[PDB]
């Protein structure tokens, strides 16, 4: 026989019940089949958007960041059917503590990893079309990958907290509860004090890190690419910029500090480079200036070292043969690592034509815009009472107000693991048709 402190939330908790003392469990089979339900379209749902975007689907920046937001709804969507249990048997976590924890820490996990990519998106979109010279040569999926496994670790570091303040807490029904143990660790010798600034820094740090500010990051990044692409097409509409490559002063300013501005685009420097080096000084004076700007995003890419690697390929370029000298360069580890960032300039030596990178409008717009309004009306609601339940621990009169709302909101953001695939359909027709696709050459292994 152990004795645990706990916090005046969860001792009022810890004594709820309809009936006088009995152990008599009352059921809602109705929230069971529910979160059954959802249990299982989750994961199918998620299950078959992994497989389209991620072996049906030409792999791009932006299906990476889509990958791995329908990554973490399927964790979300593993964890939900113990939640399922938990309503089945009759609100009372019987399968242990440790895995109360991590069923626990999958929630959590999921709220910052979409919390993070929503915020990656955004800002990646906002580098496409704000820093349009450093995007179209540094925007490598392999990027973007490693992006994601930065955010994941991020993610997973932010919920250790949750981990360990998780902890199993009897009630007086018999009933094993699993929730917020904020006193389990290290506990002051204010213990009402201890047990309101974690909870309160708790809930604070959760809706800065997983809400507010993503969604500040996604409203600001989306008024800087609005106001860009209307300056953009007000340059475009002017006859004089009609040949007119690689633009960094659209974002006004001056271009005194082009060498020190983070997403660097600074040309100058680098044709300084080409100059410089005995290998490359006399490749960029053979080009015409189409040619030349691709030189320059060559070294932009892999440096002035990089190029140089290139000998009987600058000889090509030197001696106008294109075709050849093409030949050669998809043939290299540079072209088959990166090859969208590649292809672009290899063809601009080709035709001598300029493909403008500003020019492609962005995809998915429809995507990440539904997304976002679907992750600001699921987890809304909660973080909202999730505030509210750290504020209760000074106001009593508050608690029974959020467990009217607070198991209501928090299945609320367990079902957009469920919204976002059908929302993924619903606004991009390349990933519905891909779809329909791969259902059609299943279906037709019957014949
Ligand atoms: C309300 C809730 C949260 C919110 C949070 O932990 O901040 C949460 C996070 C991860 C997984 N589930 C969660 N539930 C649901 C929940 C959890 C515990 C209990 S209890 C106190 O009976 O053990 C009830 C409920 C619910 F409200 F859904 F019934
Ligand atoms: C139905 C429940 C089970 C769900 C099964 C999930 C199906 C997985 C689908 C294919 C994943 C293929 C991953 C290929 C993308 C590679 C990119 C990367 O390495 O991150």
């Amino acid at each position: 026989a152990t004795l645990k402190p706990l916090c005046p939330i969860l001792e009022q908790m810890s004594r709820l019940q309809s009936h006088s003392a009995t152990s008599i469990r009352y059921i809602d089979h109705a929230a069971v089949l529910l979160h059954g339900l959802a249990s299982l379209l989750g994961l199918v749902e998620n299950g078959v958007i992994l497989f389209v975007v991620g072996c049906r689907m030409r792999q791009t920046v932006v299906t990476t960041w889509v990958l791995h937001l329908a990554l973490s709804d399927l964790l979300a969507s593993a964890s939900l059917p113990f939640f399922t249990y938990f309503l089945a048997v009759g609100h009372s976590w019987e399968l242990g503590t440790t895995f109360c924890k991590l069923h626990s820490s999958i929630f959590f996990l999921n709220m910052f990893a979409s919390g993070f990519l929503l915020s990656a998106i955004s800002l990646d979109r906002c580098l496409q079309v704000v820093r349009p010279v450093w995007a179209q040569n540094h925007r490598t999926v392999a990027a973007a990958h490693k992006v994601c496994l930065v955010l994941w670790a991020l993610a997973v570091l932010n919920t250790v907290p949750y981990f360990v303040f998780r902890d199993t807490i009897s009630r007086l029904d018999g009933r094993i509860m699993c929730y917020y143990n904020v006193l389990l660790l290290n506990p002051g010798p204010d213990r009402d004090a201890t047990c309101n600034s974690r909870q309160a820094a708790l809930a604070v740090s959760k809706f800065l890190l997983a809400f507010l500010v993503p969604l500040a990051i996604i409203a600001s990044s989306h008024a800087a690419v609005s106001l860009r692409l209307q300056h953009r097409a007000d340059l475009g509409l002017q006859h004089r910029n009609i040949f007119e490559m690689l633009r960094i002063d659209e974002g006004g300013g001056s271009g005194g500090d082009e060498a020190e501005k983070l997403f660097n685009q600074d040309v100058d420097a680098a044709v300084r480079g080409i100059l410089r080096n005995a290998k490359l000084k006399p490749v960029y004076d053979s080009l015409d200036a189409v040619r030349r700007a691709a030189l320059i995003n060559m070294v932009f890419q892999m440096g002035e070292t990089g190029v140089a690697g290139f000998t009987n390929s600058l000889r090509m370029l030197q001696q106008k043969r294109w075709d050849e000298a093409a030949v050669n360069l998809a043939k290299s580890r540079w072209y088959n690592q990166t090859p969208n960032r590649a292809k672009r300039v290899i063809t601009t030596f080709r035709t001598g034509t300029w493909d403008a990178y500003r020019r492609r409008p962005g995809r998915f717009v429809r995507l990440v815009a539904a997304v976002v309004a679907a992750f600001a009306l699921c987890w809304g609601p909660y973080h909202v009472f999730s505030l509210l339940e750290a504020r209760a621990h000074a106001n009593p009169g508050l608690r029974p107000l959020v467990w009217r709302g607070l198991p209501f909101v928090t299945s609320l953001a367990f079902f957009n693991s469920v919204a976002n695939p059908v929302l993924y359909v619903l606004t991009c027709p390349d990933m519905l048709r891909k779809l329909r696709r791969s259902l059609r050459t299943v279906l037709e292994s019957v014949l």
